[PDB]
């Protein structure tokens, strides 16, 4: 079997010619030939940790992928393992090869206007038909959007998804989250466990802004020091937005704060499109409730020219999770895992 830089990344006879592209969360990427299709592919490589030990996170993606489909969300085409549940180690996952991702354009490239605007509308495209099925991807930043060399746009990564569940979104002040920081909405330092679809549109509103600059806006060091980047910018949210928050740690930490003035947009961004920066402020704001919603953005102004909520399709149902997949003994994950990437068996 192959071998890349040092590691096992079996994936022949049908992909070939492997070229080592990172690391990820679980193993290798490469790309490959796949011999099939006459076509490069991404394969990523997942091995358990320790004794036979995988993570629901495996799972949680693999499920929702294979139940998705949609042009601005990344599939996946193959997956790779063992014929029995005793021989199954490695598991490999192929995908389409994409040139780069938002994160790497940003660190190298100026987008114009007409690239943010198009980036913006594909992002939201895929989040409509997300939050059709009920999903909540709630890791949204650079890093997870995926482009090819024509510049479609495909959101991935999927390991952090969970069903809406806006009744149990309530939590105390200084609830650990698992999410990448600077794509935090405020509410997850005061309180909420980001259980509601307004948590996507914030981290949408962080990308934009990022497109505007080729800067995170909101670079916090530390969890509270995300919710102090968030107030310098936005100010000091008004009596109303904080009467919302119950919570009386959240709201008097809030209360404590010396007041902070608002940073007008146009400031932050002075070469930015006024609709862009409108559009900004709407998914940028403190209280969730007041939030602007995907389908509300997507018939913005500033995306007039792409938007047909006719070519913007939604999911045939909403998406369920049959276990509970945090519930889990490590054998029962091992083997819904097997049960799951069947359908790739000859
Ligand atoms: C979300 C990241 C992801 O799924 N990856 C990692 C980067 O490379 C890659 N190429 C193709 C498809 C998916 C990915
Ligand atoms: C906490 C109350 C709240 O969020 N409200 C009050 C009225 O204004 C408003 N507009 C939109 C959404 C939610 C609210």
């Amino acid at each position: 079997p192959e071998m890349v830089r040092g590691q096992v990344f079996d994936v022949g006879p049908r992909y070939t010619n492997l070229s080592y592209i990172g690391e990820g969360a679980y193993g290798m990427v490469c790309s490959a030939y796949d011999n099939v299709n006459k076509v490069r592919v991404a394969i990523k490589k997942i091995s358990p940790f320790e004794h036979q030990t995988y993570c629901q996170r495996t799972l949680r993606e693999i499920k929702i992928l294979l139940r998705f489909r949609h042009e601005n969300i990344i599939g996946i085409n193959d997956i790779i393992r063992a014929p029995t549940i005793e021989q199954m180690k490695d598991v490999y996952i192929v995908q389409d090869l994409m040139e780069t991702d938002l994160y790497k354009l940003l660190k190298t490239q100026h987008l114009s206007n007409d690239h943010i605007c198009y980036f913006l509308y594909q992002i939201l495209r895929g989040l409509k038909y997300i939050h059709s099925a009920n999903v909540l991807h709630r890791d949204l930043k650079p890093s997870n959007l995926l482009l090819n060399t024509t510049c479609d746009l495909k959101i991935c990564d999927f390991g952090l998804a969970r069903v809406a569940d806006p009744d149990h979104d309530h939590t105390g002040f200084l609830t650990e989250y698992v999410a990448t920081r600077w794509y935090r909405a405020p509410e997850i330092m005061l309180n909420s466990k980001g259980y509601t679809k307004s948590i996507d549109i914030w981290s949408v509103g962080c990308i934009l802004a990022e497109m505007l600059s080729n800067r995170p806006i909101f670079p916090g060091k530390h969890y509270l020091d995300q919710l102090n980047h968030i107030l310098g910018i936005l100010g000091s949210p008004s009596q109303e937005d904080l009467n919302c928050i119950i919570n009386l740690k959240a709201r008097n930490y809030l209360l404590s704060l010396p007041h902070k003035n608002k940073v007008p947009w146009n400031r932050l961004f002075p070469n930015a499109d006024s609709k862009a920066l409108d559009l900004l402020d709407k998914m940028l704001t403190f209280n969730p409730h007041k939030r602007i919603e995907v389908e509300q953005a997507l018939a913005h102004p500033y995306l007039e020219q792409y938007y047909d909520p006719s070519d913007e399709p939604i999911a045939e149902a909403p998406f369920k999770f049959d276990m509970e997949l945090d519930d889990l003994p490590k054998e029962k994950l091992k083997e819904l895992i097997f049960e799951e990437t069947a359908r790739f068996q000859p």
